[PDB]
């Protein structure tokens, strides 16, 4: 199969994904709808269940509503069995419609349907060419209390209907039990819990290993993605322990939620999304979007910032999950505001880098403030709104068009008002044209682009004001007038004589694992495949096609390697970086040192005798490591993926910048467990 089929679970980058709140999409089986104090059918209460299931969803699956949209991909709320409280917070009645307060990662939420109704929901989807993803909220069960046992469920967790245990009286510290967190510090988002959400404890091997069975069982049961949430509040060495095994066994795209506000850049959230084994929610893209589209806080200037600064930032930025409001915000449609701000930013974004996804009803014009006021029930299931028509013209681009799924970015033309920019990938070129300035035309002179001599219409056909484009000799085009709130697309196809990457997945594993190499000019027969200076070629490479590679990742030695591939007759392609070679499989180790004191800003950092320890190098140390939360200054921790079952031999830093100070003495030694956790502890050597 090519690049774009369905079946292709490593690469969403050629698709568009339809966030939907399950709950509040379409109730298509009213005899699996929760009963008494925990429901309305009205959707009046938006607190409570409103009854939409997976039923709901296959129905809209089948009645064409997303396909006629262009929809090949779709996120949905956590499946996993919730707990059966009526929470009563603030004088209101709450229930766990949203998905997000889980009881058993083993079972369904039998409001959304039974692991049948799943199953078809799979099959529904794929004979429809939509893959599938879910949300996975491993980071806590429920609301509890541990001084009051019988408020809620107390955070229970059931291991397929065995009981594993409660936030009150938790001897085997399967959660945590550091009070709420205030975000003050990344640590403290990650030890303590949110809201009142009881926190567990990736630390207790019991929790480890079952959360690792879990997602296999959704793995076997068919899903193409997953919606990892809040990434930023679970340990990140456990996270790419998590990735691994899931990498190790059934690999799928996975991209995480790291809550990002208005002007906020952050190179943790960078180094996460580049080093994790998952990328992540473009939280950078979206603010940015709504300031210079919705708010008017910002202009193109700093649109064009955002675009070049996140190529830069992230390694593999076609893996970030655009967006341009969610479940978390207030809607990007405001009530008494001009839709074509909304058309505007729908269009950017599904013309633009990463894989975009689209929250339920915003082609609806559904207005709503923050939980739970942006999750009304639908509204309405018109193909008739300009929104709906937006995406519909749109969203197939990303399959035609790889400019648009794998392409580099380049600004074309800027003003306060206007932004004109340009994708390519190989022979193929998408130029995107937006005013957003709702009552002043721009006249538009000087345009150079990467498109070939001709005339070419717009593809929104003029649905936003756009125009036809006419381009001489030397990409230039013809002096033309860009009307007032005008949105245009042009855009070109054709054959890659050479070979081009546009993309690899999954992006961290062991080998003997089969990655995915997309992209065009590959040709028919069987090349090569490099990772960094090694070769491959002959059986190890499962299949070759024009815009696809099959291939198993060779046995070297643990580390980053920079993939490229070469046709038949031997000419290369271009370089496609920061592909991770594990060491095998992976293990979540508790770092543990003593004593180690330090000067403000100087901070205490691991380093090893292995690729995931950095192989001795200190700007590849693992840290800062924390002091505050688990355990105090003097004395640090940090959780690690390392590989099981290996001797390891290890040593600690003192780190300023770049400034290092190692530990004395001789290196500690430890082997890794063979599955589950541990936790190393030891003294700082003078
Ligand atoms: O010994 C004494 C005592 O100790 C112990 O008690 C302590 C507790 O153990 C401890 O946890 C602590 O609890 C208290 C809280 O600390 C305190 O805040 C207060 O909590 C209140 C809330 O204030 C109040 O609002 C309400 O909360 C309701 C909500 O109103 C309601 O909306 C609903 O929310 C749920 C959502 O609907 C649902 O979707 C889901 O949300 C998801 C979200 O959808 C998902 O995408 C993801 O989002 C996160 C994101 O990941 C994260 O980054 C973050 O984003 C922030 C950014 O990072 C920041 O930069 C900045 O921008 O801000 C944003 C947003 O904050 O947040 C996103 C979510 O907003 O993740 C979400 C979670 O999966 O789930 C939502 C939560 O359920 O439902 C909640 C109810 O849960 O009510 C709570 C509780 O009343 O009060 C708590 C109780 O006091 O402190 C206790 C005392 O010290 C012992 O237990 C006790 O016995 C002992 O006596
Ligand atoms: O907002 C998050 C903060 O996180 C980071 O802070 C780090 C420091 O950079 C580290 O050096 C370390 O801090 C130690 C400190 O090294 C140690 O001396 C001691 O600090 C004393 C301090 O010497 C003294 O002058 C006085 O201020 O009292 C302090 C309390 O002991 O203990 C510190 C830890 O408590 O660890 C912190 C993280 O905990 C980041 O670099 C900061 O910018 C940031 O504030
Ligand atoms: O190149 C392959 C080599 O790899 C392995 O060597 C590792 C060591 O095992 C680590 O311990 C570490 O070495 C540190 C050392 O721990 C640290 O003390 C420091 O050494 C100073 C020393 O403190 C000082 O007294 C004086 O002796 O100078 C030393 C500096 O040279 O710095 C070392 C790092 O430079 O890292 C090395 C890899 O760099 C393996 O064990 C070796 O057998 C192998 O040759
Ligand atoms: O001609 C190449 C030139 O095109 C663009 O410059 C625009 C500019 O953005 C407009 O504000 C206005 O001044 O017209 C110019 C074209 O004459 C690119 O921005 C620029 O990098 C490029 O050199
Ligand atoms: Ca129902
Ligand atoms: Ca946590």
């Amino acid at each position: 199969a090519p690049d774009t089929s369905v079946s292709n679970k490593q690469n969403f980058s050629t698709d568009v994904i339809y966030q939907i709140f399950t709950d509040r999409f379409s109730d298509g089986n009213p005899a699996n709808n929760p009963t008494g104090a925990a429901f309305d059918g009205t959707c009046t209460n938006l607190r409570l269940y409103c009854g939409g299931d997976w039923q709901g969803i296959i129905n809209k699956i089948n009645d064409g509503y997303l396909t006629g949209m262009g929809v090949t991909a779709i996120w949905i709320s956590q499946p996993v069995e919730n707990i059966y409280s009526i929470i009563n917070y603030s004088g209101v009645n709450n229930t766990a419609y949203h998905g997000y307060w889980a009881r058993d990662f083993k079972k369904t939420n039998p409001a959304y349907g039974t692991i049948a109704d799943f199953q078809n929901l799979i099959a529904a989807a794929h004979a429809k060419n939509i893959k599938v993803i879910i949300d996975f909220a491993p980071n806590h069960t429920s609301p509890a209390s541990s001084d009051q046992p019988s408020f809620a469920e107390n955070g229970r967790l059931y291991d397929n209907g065995t009981l594993l245990g409660g936030y009150t009286n938790d001897t085997q510290n399967l959660f945590h039990h550091n009070g709420g967190t205030d975000f003050s510090t990344t640590e403290n988002g990650i030890y303590k819990n949110l809201y009142d959400l009881a926190d567990l404890n990736h630390n207790n091997s019991t929790v480890d290993v079952y959360l690792k069975d879990a997602i296999k069982m959704w793995l076997d049961l068919g899903i193409d993605g997953i919606r990892m949430n809040a990434v930023k509040h679970m340990p990140f060495g456990w996270q790419k322990s998590f990735m691994a095994a899931v990498n190790n066994y059934k690999p799928v795209f996975t991209f995480g939620q790291w809550f990002l506000g208005v002007n906020e850049v952050s190179p943790e959230n960078h180094k996460f999304a580049n080093e994790s084994g998952m990328s992540l929610l473009d939280f950078r893209f979206a603010q940015k979007v709504r300031q210079v589209f919705r708010d008017n806080t910002d202009n193109m200037y700093g649109l064009k910032a955002m675009l070049e600064g996140s190529a830069a930032d992230y390694a593999q930025v076609d893996d970030q999950v655009t967006f341009i409001d969610n479940h978390d915000m207030e809607r990007f449609h405001a009530s008494n505001a001009n839709r074509r701000k909304l058309e505007q930013a729908l269009a950017f974004t599904l013309t633009s880098r990463g894989v975009p996804a689209i929250y339920y009803g915003t082609e609806q014009y559904m207005s709503g403030g923050t939980d739970p006021d942006n999750r009304a029930r639908i509204p309405s299931f018109s193909t008739s709104t300009t929104a709906y028509q937006v995406i519909q013209k749109l969203a197939p681009l990303r399959k035609c068009n790889p400019a648009i799924a794998y392409g580099s970015t380049q600004e074309r033309w800027i003003n306060n008002d206007v932004l004109i920019y340009e994708r390519k990938f190989g022979s193929n070129v998408a130029v995107v044209a937006v005013n957003r300035n709702l009552n002043a035309p721009a006249s538009i002179s000087g345009l150079v682009t990467s498109l070939p001599q001709g005339s070419y219409n717009d593809v929104l056909g003029g649905l936003l004001n756009g125009n036809t484009l006419s381009v001489g000799s030397g990409g230039a085009a013809s002096n033309f007038t860009l009307a007032a709130g005008g949105t245009a697309v042009w855009q070109y196809t054709a054959a890659t004589a050479t070979p081009t990457i546009g993309h690899v997945g999954p992006m961290m594993a062991k080998p003997g694992v089969t990655i995915t190499i997309d992209g065009r000019g590959f040709g028919s027969s069987k090349g090569t495949v490099y990772f960094g200076t090694t070769a491959v070629s002959g059986a190890d490479i499962t299949s070759w096609e024009d815009t696809q590679i099959k291939v198993k990742i060779p046995a070297v030695a643990g580390g980053n390697y920079n993939i490229k591939v070469a046709n038949a007759a031997g000419t290369a392609s271009n370089v496609y970086d920061n592909f991770e070679v594990l060491s095998g499989d992976q293990v979540s180790v508790r770092f543990v040192v003593n004593n180690a004191t330090t000067a403000l800003g100087q901070n205490v950092y691991l380093t090893g005798s292995v690729s995931e320890l950095g192989n001795w190098d200190p700007a590849k140390a693992i840290g800062p490591m924390y002091n505050q939360v688990v355990y105090q200054y003097p004395n640090w921790y940090y959780d690690v993926s390392v590989p099981a079952g290996k001797t390891i031999e290890f040593k600690f830093l003192k780190k300023q910048g770049s400034t290092v100070t190692w530990e004395g003495g001789s290196n500690h030694t430890f082997t890794a467990p063979s599955s589950g956790t541990a936790t190393i502890n030891v003294n700082w050597q003078p």
